């Protein structure tokens, strides 16, 4: 089905997917200097404090730590954001290189990976009924540059491992999301869509200006991990990420 490579890349989506050359398409290029501070956005507030994730899931393109959304547990709001916001999911996209892997770009410069907190609209009442609304989803996008480790993204750095490959999982419980915010909530903030099929325009990006920072080692772990299923021909799981579309008729608003 849709991938990464050569003959069913982000090239080819479109032909299963036409909103791919849809109007508010994402990721996109934040240009720092076309972006206007907007003194009208309220504070952003990030309460992960009783997040409760539940397990790793290798899904062939990426991995995702998902969370019990059946409660007002890890929540968003604030912000460009109308209500609250809980958190379900979150994955990354990396490159096979540190010049590249993010999905969003900021002055054309792409970082080593990108960090997605999935978030659904509670007024939604759940996940899918939310991605049919063009307000159903938050998904805060964090950098990531190759530095110094990363202490809050080791356990899941060594669990990957065990969900080397399509369709593993492993349990993956008491992770704290916290241990993968910076310093800083600056943002920028833009009406978008997933990144990934089925390229939904239902989303809110909210898109941290300041980067985390993991190791080559941190990163080189990612590396290994697998598209294909057990016992397949290794293709490793690298590149998962789409790149910058279109702008269209959107304003990108900064935080500050
Ligand atoms: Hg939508
Ligand atoms: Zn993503």
């Amino acid at each position: 089905h849709w991938g990464y490579g050569k003959h069913n890349g982000p090239e080819h989506w479109h032909k299963d997917f036409p909103i791919a050359k849809g109007e508010r398409q994402s990721p996109v290029d934040i240009d720092t200097h076309t972006a206007k501070y907007d003194p009208s956005l309220k504070p952003l507030s990030v309460s992960y404090d009783q997040a409760t994730s539940l397990r790793i899931l290798n899904n062939g393109h990426a991995f995702n730590v998902e969370f019990d959304d059946s409660q007002d547990k890890a929540v968003l709001k604030g912000g460009p954001l109308d209500g609250t916001y809980r958190l379900i999911q979150f994955h990354f996209h990396w490159g096979s290189l540190d010049g590249q892997g993010s999905e969003h770009t900021v002055d054309k410069k792409k970082y080593a990976a990108e960090l997605h907190l999935v978030h659904w609209n509670t007024k939604y009442g759940d996940f899918g009924k939310a991605v049919q609304q063009p307000d159903g989803l938050a998904v805060l996008g964090i950098f990531l540059k190759v530095g110094s480790a990363k202490p809050g993204l080791q356990k899941v750095v060594d669990v990957l491992d065990s969900i080397k490959t399509k369709g593993k999982s492993a349990d993956f419980t008491n992770f704290d999301p916290r241990g993968l915010l910076p310093e800083s909530l600056d943002y920028w903030t833009y009406p978008g869509s997933l990144t990934t099929p089925p390229l939904l325009e239902c989303v809110t990006w909210i898109v941290l200006k300041e980067p985390i920072s993991v190791s080559s080692e941190q990163v080189l772990k990612f590396r290994k991990l697998n598209f294909n299923g057990e016992g397949e021909p290794e293709e490793l799981m690298v590149d998962n990420w789409r790149p910058a579309q279109p702008l269209k008729n959107r304003q990108i608003k900064a935080s500050f």
